[PDB]
């Protein structure tokens, strides 16, 4: 059986050509709402929030962490690096890396937080620690936004990430001061307002993270402050068949906009 926001979820899929997957938690009650919500798709740089937050976990022991200079060579720039790009032969610190991957989608940044955990293993390692047992993170930038049909490299499922999302930003996965931290760098994010942002009540208060790959893949994962509500968390996955595909932020957008009715 389906409920109408399932039917409706699944009438825009069909209109979109492509593969939806959504996950709302509202914590109100701790309900969910789940459209192919155990499928696995490619995360793209919704990671990053996995990334971020280890690095957030290491601070709690280290406490100046956060403050560390990372150096940035010419050889560390990848495909996108708006922030990185003003550093060369420079520096940015874990905070700075950290806010430009989350805020500015910098891919050059979140190679260095992968290499601060480590390597991808690093940032999948902390996941499990914190209770995912379905992120995996297996490439840096550029490559793990490759979204190969059928591939698991660097994939979650909604109800995962979801789950995740929600213990980082709403429970306590991380320390106090840095859930406000994570809280207030998905708030500012310039990346986002085309997506779950578009499709939602302008009043809510909303902290996302956008991800985009090949194969036209569009993600957004947010966590929601619903007009005199509890908070909700919403993962919305879109991927398409052609490999060359555009974007489609809209489909989050209108996804966002189904999930919205009655919250």
């Amino acid at each position: 059986q389906t409920s109408a926001v399932q039917q409706k979820l699944a009438a825009l899929e069909k209109s979109s050509g492509g593969r939806l997957g959504v996950a709302l938690i509202d914590t109100a009650d701790n309900t969910q709402v789940l459209y192919r919500g155990d499928e696995r798709f490619p995360m793209c740089g919704t990671s990053k929030v996995m990334a971020a937050a280890a690095v957030l976990k290491q601070s709690e022991t280290q406490k100046q962490l956060l403050n560390q200079p990372v150096e940035i060579k010419p050889a560390d720039l990848v495909n996108y690096n708006p922030i990185a790009e003003k550093h060369v032969n420079g520096t940015m610190t874990l905070a700075e890396l950290s806010a430009a991957a989350l805020q500015y989608s910098d891919n050059t940044a979140m190679n260095k937080l992968i290499a601060q955990l480590g390597g991808p293993g690093g940032v999948t390692a902390f996941a499990r620690a914190i209770g995912d047992e379905t992120f995996r993170l297996d490439r840096t930038e550029p490559t793990l936004n490759t979204a190969i049909p059928g591939d698991p490299r660097d994939t979650t499922t909604p109800r995962a990430m979801a789950q995740t999302l929600r213990q980082l930003t709403l429970g306590h996965a991380l320390g106090e001061t840095q859930r406000a931290q994570l809280v207030t760098w998905l708030k500012g994010n310039t990346t986002g307002a085309a997506s779950i942002r578009a499709g939602l009540p302008t009043s809510w208060t909303v902290g996302d993270k956008t991800g985009s790959g090949d194969y036209g893949t569009t993600n957004d994962i947010a966590v929601i402050w619903p007009q005199g509500r509890a908070p909700l968390v919403l993962v919305t996955y879109f991927t398409q068949p052609q490999q060359n595909a555009e974007s489609r932020r809209d489909v989050l957008a209108s996804a966002a906009r189904i999930i919205a009715e009655g919250l």
